């Protein structure tokens, strides 16, 4: 009925996997949640990027 996101899902997937500082376990979780509900993609991206930022060599 109401289309919301198309390629953004796949982009989100890519972004989460592209995060270099993202812990494997965490990435696995975010992917699992994204596959579970692709509508969480942006929030998963947010948290993943936050964690990637936190786990960055600062």
């Amino acid at each position: 009925a109401d289309n919301k996101f198309n390629k953004e899902q796949q982009n989100a997937f890519y972004e989460i996997l592209h995060l270099p500082n993202l812990n494997e376990a965490q990435r696995a979780a975010f992917i699992a949640s994204l596959a579970d509900d692709p509508s969480q993609s942006a929030n998963l991206l947010a948290e993943a990027k936050k964690l990637n930022d936190a786990q960055a060599p600062k």
